[PDB]
């Protein structure tokens, strides 16, 4: 359900959040963001050197408090522990933004099955990694998480393969377990922010050789939909698919599926 | 696209399959109808004596030739060879069924990562090892790879989210080297196979406790004449509303209102 009121900057105030991919792109702008509204964040890429700067920047544009652990998200152990530290480091956690993914490029996919196991390593598995440890926290807050996904994780695209199989993952994963926290009474938000192609180095460079969206404003809305705690964020410079992106269908058959059943079954 | 005929057992006979998980199940089911239908039939499982059972009555059913190799598709290796195997048995491919599941059962998801990496070990990052070992085979002759999959793999359910999750990828992946597959003129079909509950022993067993299951043999049915007649998806379900409410023609429609919007000559 989510929270019927407008979005204001005051709602992030204080709160105790944790971006990831947070050394460059969309990740950071959504540290600063959060910084601009006093949150207390602890951001996480593998760039350390690079993480300061965020970190220092954030400082300066007004956090709560802002601290970076800089670590790589093909490491189960890392992501877990992590967790745990910026636990400890902030007193707390009210919000777990999942952000990051492996790099890749575009291309065809014809064998390259490291490519596409790492991929659902580091963009999928990873991020459940992140949930697990991080979902006693939020519980006690009531929190949020906010996942990072893509029109490539709601529609076929090709040229990315891999991405996208780990896209639609995080669909199936994290709403499924959004059904579940609801039949069981654990008041965790979960949104997914489906997004177009937005304005970042990485995506610019890859695409030179479309319209693109402000990297700035695309990390204000995820901010905004994890607030509010809306089930889903669509954002995307196109209007069609703002539009014909959503899927009625699919809610008319969960909520089918929902009310002719009890969970209670155990 | 598709073939613009209606379904036609001939459209089997001298075809050479694989199908996996096909010791019981759904799987099962698809050996015998491809048997009925004059198709040699490799199967795959990894209990080698159900397998034996069932190759033993693919060919009483009128296989043209029927043999079965066991693994377990948690290896890589297996699985890569295993297609190997196969093809030497049948001197070639034309339609490569991807069916197994790692032993899951219905449960709040809680902790356990490594049934969520298992699943997407075996139900997920198996079948790119198998799709990629058989595409040689399986360009030469213009066949079809058939993807089992689930309502669960369109829309969320509480109990199956580690499995949930390995089927939507599904979708992802295959869905994509599709879109692919028809900009690099690779001239084979890849079928989605969308499934509601389906009255297989071990389904029925999980849930013994209103759920209406439709029957594994009509099902394992048309999963085959979807892929024969190369669709990109087949939905079944005992309910009609499902059936009608899965369909997503506006998701066909953006993945349009790009394909021929853009330009994809450069990769
Ligand atoms: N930009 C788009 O057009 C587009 C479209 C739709 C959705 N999105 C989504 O937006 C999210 C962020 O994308 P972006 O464009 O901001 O990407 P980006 O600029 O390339 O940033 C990726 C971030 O994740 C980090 N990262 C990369 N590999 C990592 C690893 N192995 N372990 C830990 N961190 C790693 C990178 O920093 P380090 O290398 O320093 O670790 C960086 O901070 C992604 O989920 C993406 O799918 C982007
Ligand atoms: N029944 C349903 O309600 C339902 C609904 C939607 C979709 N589906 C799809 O239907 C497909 C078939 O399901 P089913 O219900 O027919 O299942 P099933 O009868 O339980 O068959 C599972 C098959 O997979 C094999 N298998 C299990 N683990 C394996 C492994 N590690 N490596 C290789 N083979 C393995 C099993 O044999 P061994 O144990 O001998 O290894 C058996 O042959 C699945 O993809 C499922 O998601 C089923
Ligand atoms: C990692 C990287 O930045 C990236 C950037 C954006 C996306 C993504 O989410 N896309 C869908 C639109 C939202 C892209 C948009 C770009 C294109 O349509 C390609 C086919 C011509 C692919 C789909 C995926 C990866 C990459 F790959 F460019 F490096
Ligand atoms: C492994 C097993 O056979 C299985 C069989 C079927 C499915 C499956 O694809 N389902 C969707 C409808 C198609 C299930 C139907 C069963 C339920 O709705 C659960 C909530 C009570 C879950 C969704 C998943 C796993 C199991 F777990 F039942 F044994």
């Amino acid at each position: 359900q989510p929270l019927n009121e407008e979005f204001r900057p005051e709602m992030l105030q204080g709160k105790k959040v944790i971006v990831t991919g947070a050394s460059k792109g969309i990740g950071r702008e959504m540290a600063y963001h959060l910084a601009k509204m006093g949150a207390h964040v602890v951001v996480t890429a593998r760039s350390k050197e690079t993480l300061q700067k965020v970190v220092s920047h954030c400082l300066e544009l007004g956090a709560a408090s802002a601290h970076y652990i800089a670590g790589t998200m093909e490491d189960m152990t890392f992501a877990e522990q992590f967790v745990a530290q910026a636990g400890k480091l902030m007193g707390g956690l009210d919000m777990l933004i999942l952000n990051h993914i492996t790099n890749t490029s575009l291309n065809l996919f014809h064998d390259d099955i490291h490519h596409v196991r790492k991929s659902m390593e580091v963009n999928f598995l990873s991020y459940v990694v992140l949930t697990v440890a991080a979902l006693p926290m939020l519980k006690q807050s009531n929190g949020s998480i906010v996942v990072v996904s893509s029109l490539a994780g709601k529609v076929a695209y090709p040229m990315v393969a891999a991405y996208s199989a780990s896209k639609f993952a995080l669909d199936g994963f994290f709403s499924s377990i959004r059904k579940e926290y609801s039949v069981s009474r654990v008041n965790v938000s979960i949104t997914l922010c489906v997004l177009g192609l937005i304005d970042t180095e990485t995506a610019m460079k890859a695409v030179s050789g479309m319209q693109a969206a402000p990297k700035e404003e695309c990390a204000l809305e995820i901010i905004k939909g994890g607030a509010l705690r809306q089930e889903e964020v669509y954002y995307d410079s196109s209007l069609w698919t703002t539009l014909l992106i959503r899927n009625p269908s699919r809610k008319i058959l969960e909520f089918l599926y929902s009310t002719s059943y009890n969970m209670d079954r155990f």
